[PDB]
């Protein structure tokens, strides 16, 4: 996946105009938009189709798909019937529930992106113990595509280490979590931005001030 | 707690209106709370909430399972009780901060969360089941007063519920399609989900009834 800038926006405004102008605001610094439930509970799943229209960028669906197998199936085939290029899975629910995803995104001509480990800090619970061996399951269900914690990049380093320099992966956390975009970038191929762009009073001028800051990657 | 129907609620998992909508209202005798998701949801919009409440006098659990950071999670769950949801199923595996935000915008929202600590297929032996019984304590330390569990693991959801009390309200999907038995499944939980054995029969309403028969006494 050729991600322009290796700058992936996460665009979880809640408000159709306010989503659309702001992307449009940043559109000449991106080519991929990770959009989630916040956008798509708020507006519709038809958002998808109007951000390909007006933008002509890659759509991420960051669902956390974490449902059952047969469920799983479902909330795939909906996601891609309303235009998604890539879904974001958990993969603590098991190997069925993410060969369930695997299974539809290659019916679709989707990608799956395997979520390891989350950065924000409840994680430490539960996933981080189990990080690692989900990364091992990915590997083995052939899985190519990885989410790690910018926040965490000790973490997310390890996690480089277990997919290899083959896999893709991207890493949200970076700005509003604290993430640095440059030392992400040291094991991610792409970062993922949402506050710290959207939010802020010029979004075009905090993303051009990102990439200034990475322009030596 | 919520006082379900004859203890049933329907996983409306069709994806389709017109069908989601006709056989919800076939059932309609014998259920007054439905569990819809993200396959009806993702297909038809969150506006699907407010037709089911205007055709139906049906309370609405948005299982949603709920697995995002604390700031996300605070979006999904005002998106969804803005749109009429009753409750909504959140996921413990992310920690007690995630889940946290969840409660407070119920709490805020007026509305409540039911909080899932295991899951019944195959792949939740994986990482799941061992995290279980911490989640459900996380839980009970959290205030959280719903909980949802898994059916098909009788041993498991027995467990749940020795965890979060009796007075605790416990939810469980699994029964019928997935293997899981009716009155096994009412020992332990208040009340059971159940989505395939209903939708997909010839006549989801005799299907509701029968169910509903064999757990007459209960
Ligand atoms: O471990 C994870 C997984 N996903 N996200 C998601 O990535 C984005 C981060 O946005 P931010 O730059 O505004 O923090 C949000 O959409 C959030 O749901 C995280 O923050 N951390
Ligand atoms: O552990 C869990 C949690 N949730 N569900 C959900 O409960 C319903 C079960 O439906 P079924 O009766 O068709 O199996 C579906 O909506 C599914 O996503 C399970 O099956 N198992």
């Amino acid at each position: 996946m050729d991600v322009m800038n290796r700058l992936i926006l996460a665009m979880d405004l809640m408000n159709r105009d306010d989503a659309l102008r702001v992307t449009g605001e940043v559109r000449e610094y991106i080519d991929t938009v990770k959009i989630g439930y916040p956008l798509v509970l708020s507006e519709g799943m038809d958002i998808i189709a109007e951000f390909r229209k007006r933008f002509g960028c890659r759509i991420i669906a960051d669902f956390k798909v974490a449902d059952i197998p047969e469920t799983n199936e479902k909330i795939c085939r909906a996601t891609f019937k309303a235009g998604a290029d890539a879904i974001i899975v958990h993969g603590f629910p098991g190997a069925d529930s993410v060969r369930a995803c695997l299974n539809v995104a290659e019916e679709m001509g989707r990608e799956v992106f395997l979520l390891t480990e989350m950065g924000h800090p409840g994680a430490e619970m539960f996933i981080q113990g189990a990080a690692d061996e989900i990364a091992r399951m990915g590997v083995d269900l052939g899985v190519k595509n990885y989410v790690g914690p910018s926040t965490r990049p000790e973490r997310l380093s390890r996690l480089r280490e277990i997919i290899g320099q083959d896999s893709f992966l991207i890493s949200p956390g970076v700005g509003a979590q604290g993430g640095d975009p440059g030392e992400t970038l040291r094991f991610a191929d792409a970062i993922i931005v949402g506050r710290s762009i959207y939010l802020a009073d010029n979004p075009a001028a905090a993303a051009a001030g990102i990439i200034e800051s990475i322009k030596d990657l």
